[PDB]
C-alpha cells in the first residue's frame, strides 16, 4: 500500500494533489541520483484515469525508449507499475511539490536511482515548445529555459526541503 509506504523521508506541500491538474507531459531536468543521469531528457506523460508512458535516449540521443506502465494516485502518492519492459522503474514515488501548471518536485524509490531520488520536472507543452529546422539541442534549451523561468520557485520549494538546484545532478 501507498497509504504504508516506508521509503518517502519529506512531507510533501500539496498532501491533496489534484490529479487531473498534474496530468500531462513532463519533462525531467535534474535529480539527486547518479544513475538516472544515463536516461537523458525523460519525459512523463500522465494521461485518463491511470496511463503513463516514459520516454528517454542515451548520452548522444541513440537508443530512443519508451516504457509503459499504469499510476496509483492517492493524494500526493502515486505508484507506477511499469510492464515487464522497465521494471527497475517501477516504484513508489510522491509529489513534494507543484504550482500545476510549470514545475514540480518529486521524491521517489526506484531500484535504478540505487532506491532514492528526488528530481525536478517542468511542463513539456507545444504551447511553450517550439520545435525548429535544425536545433540539435531541442529538448535541452527547452529544459533550461524552462527551469530559468521558474527558478525562484523551485528553489524556494527546495530549499523547504534542504536542498538546492545547483546540488542536483542536470540530467537533460
Amino acid at each position: 500500500t501507498l497509504a504504508n509506504e516506508d521509503c518517502f523521508r519529506h512531507e510533501s506541500l500539496v498532501p491533496n494533489l489534484d490529479y487531473e491538474r498534474f496530468r500531462g507531459s513532463w519533462i525531467i531536468a535534474a535529480g539527486t541520483s547518479e544513475a538516472l543521469t544515463q536516461y537523458k531528457c525523460w519525459i512523463d506523460r500522465f494521461s485518463y484515469d491511470d496511463a503513463l508512458v516514459s520516454k528517454y535516449t542515451d548520452s548522444q540521443g541513440k537508443n530512443r525508449t519508451t516504457i509503459r506502465g499504469r499510476t496509483k494516485f492517492e493524494g500526493n502518492k502515486f505508484t507506477i507499475d511499469y510492464n515487464d519492459k522497465g521494471k527497475a522503474f517501477s516504484a513508489p514515488y510522491s509529489v513534494l511539490a507543484t504550482d500545476y501548471e510549470n514545475y514540480a518536485i518529486v521524491e521517489g524509490c526506484p531500484a535504478a536511482a540505487n532506491g532514492h531520488v528526488i528530481y525536478v520536472q517542468l511542463r513539456m507543452t507545444l504551447r511553450r515548445f517550439h520545435p525548429k529546422l535544425g536545433d540539435k539541442e531541442m529538448l535541452q534549451h527547452y529544459t533550461l529555459d524552462q527551469v530559468n523561468q521558474n527558478k525562484k520557485a523551485i528553489e524556494e520549494d527546495l530549499k523547504h526541503f534542504n536542498l538546492k538546484y545547483e546540488d542536483l545532478h542536470s540530467t537533460c
